C-alpha cells in the first residue's frame, strides 16, 4: 500500500498544476483509503484576506447537495412515509393540470418527468409563483421515458418528500441525515458563529456566495468542510458499518439503479457506472446535457452494486465540488474547490488519484 507521504505526493503533484492552470484559489481534498480519511489542503479560502484553506473551511457543495436530498428521500421511503410510485398530486394537490396526471415522485427524483427545466426562474420567489410555474409547464415527452437534469425536478422531489414528516426540508435533513452521521459542520444555512470558516467562491475573479432561490436547499444549497464530506463518502461507501436504521436503508435506496443512459445509471441524487470502467467512459457518462435524452428503465430498480463507480459533480457560481467512490475497492475521494472548473477535469483528476491506490 502507499504510505501517507507517497499519497501526499500523488495529491500535491496533481492538484498544484491543476489549481494554477484553472486559477482555483483554494482546494480541500480527502482521500478515503484503508478505512481512513486523508486530508490535503491547498491555497486560499479568502484571497483578499489571505486566509488559507484548512480542514475546517466550508465550501458550497452546489449540486453535490443532490446526494443528501436523494438519501433523505430514501430515508422517507424506508420510514414508509412516501413511495416513489406515488403521484406528485398526492403531496401537492393544487397541481391540478392534466399534464401532472401520471407523473410520480420517481420522475421528480430522477429527472424523468418529461422536460422540467434546469432552473427555477429567479423571479419565482414565493409558493404562489412556484405553483403558477409548475401549472404552466408543458412536458415534451411522456413521463418515465427521458432524462433532463433539473433543479426543478429533484428540488421539488425533496420538498414534497419531507411533507409527511411535519418538518421543513432543512429541519428534516438535520434531524435525519446530518445528526445521525455526526455531520456537525454541514449546513443548509451557515450560522453566524460559523461564518469565519466560510470560504469565498470566485467567479471572474470576484468573491461570491450562492444567491437565495426557491428549492435551493433541496437542489444545490449545502455547505460543508472536507472532514464532514469525507464522513459522508465513508457512510455512502460502507453503509453496512452503520447501525441498522432507516438512514442505512435510505443510503441503499439512493444507490439503487432506476434508469440507464448509456453507461450511466441514475440513482437518487447519486449516479453510478458499472465497475471496472475507463476514465473516458466516466467522463462521457457524466455530462448533464442541455437537451433531453431517452432513458432505459430498470424495472424493478436494481439494488446497489458494490462494483460501481459512484459519484456526483456539483457547482455554484463560485465553487466546484466532486465526490466519487468505488465500494468494491473501498476507496473514494472528495475534492472541494472555490472556483468552478470543468466537470470532465474533476473526473480525470479524481480517477488518476484513485488509480494510484490500486
Amino acid at each position: 500500500p502507499m504510505s501517507e507521504k507517497q499519497l501526499a505526493d500523488v495529491v500535491e503533484r496533481t492538484v498544484t498544476p491543476l489549481m494554477k492552470a484553472q486559477a482555483i484559489p483554494g482546494m480541500a481534498v480527502a482521500v478515503i483509503y484503508q478505512g481512513q480519511p486523508h486530508y490535503f489542503t491547498f491555497g486560499k479560502a479568502d484571497v483578499a484576506a489571505n486566509k488559507p484553506v484548512t480542514p475546517q473551511t466550508l465550501f458550497e457543495l452546489g449540486s453535490v447537495s443532490k446526494t443528501f436530498t436523494g438519501v433523505l428521500g430514501g430515508d422517507a421511503i424506508a420510514r414508509k412515509e412516501i413511495s416513489l410510485a406515488d403521484p406528485v398530486t398526492k403531496y401537492w394537490p393544487e397541481l391540478t393540470g392534466k399534464q401532472w396526471q401520471g407523473i410520480r415522485l420517481l420522475d421528480l427524483a430522477t429527472y424523468t418527468a418529461g422536460g422540467l427545466p434546469l432552473q427555477v426562474p429567479d423571479n419565482v420567489t414565493d409558493n404562489a409563483s412556484l405553483l403558477r410555474f409548475y401549472q404552466s409547464w408543458q412536458p415534451k415527452w411522456a413521463p418515465g421515458t427521458t432524462r433532463l437534469y433539473a433543479n426543478t425536478s429533484i428540488g421539488l422531489f425533496g420538498s414534497l418528500a419531507v411533507k409527511p414528516s411535519g418538518m421543513r426540508f432543512e429541519q428534516a435533513m438535520a434531524e435525519r441525515v446530518f445528526k445521525p452521521l455526526k455531520l456537525n459542520h454541514t449546513w443548509i444555512n451557515v450560522p453566524h458563529a460559523e461564518e469565519s470558516h466560510y470560504a469565498w467562491g470566485y467567479r471572474e475573479g470576484k468573491a461570491v456566495h450562492v444567491s437565495p432561490g426557491m428549492l435551493d436547499a433541496e437542489a444545490y444549497g449545502v455547505k460543508s468542510n472536507v472532514k464532514d464530506m469525507a464522513s459522508w463518502v465513508m457512510a455512502n461507501m460502507a453503509p453496512e458499518t452503520l447501525p441498522p436504521s432507516t438512514l442505512q436503508q435510505g443510503i441503499a435506496l439512493a444507490q439503487s439503479r432506476y434508469w440507464r443512459v448509456g453507461a450511466m445509471y441514475q440513482g437518487l441524487g447519486w449516479e453510478m457506472l458499472n465497475w471496472p470502467v475507463d476514465v473516458k467512459t466516466v467522463v462521457d457518462g457524466s455530462d448533464n446535457k442541455v437537451a433531453l435524452v431517452p432513458v432505459a428503465e430498470v424495472n424493478p430498480p436494481a439494488p446497489p452494486v458494490k462494483a460501481s463507480w459512484v459519484h456526483k459533480t456539483g457547482s455554484t457560481g463560485g465553487f466546484g465540488s466532486y465526490v466519487a467512490f468505488i465500494p468494491e475497492k473501498q476507496i473514494g475521494i472528495v475534492m472541494l474547490a472555490n472556483k468552478s472548473y470543468p466537470n470532465p477535469v474533476r473526473v480525470e483528476t479524481a480517477y488518476r488519484i484513485l488509480e494510484t491506490l490500486q
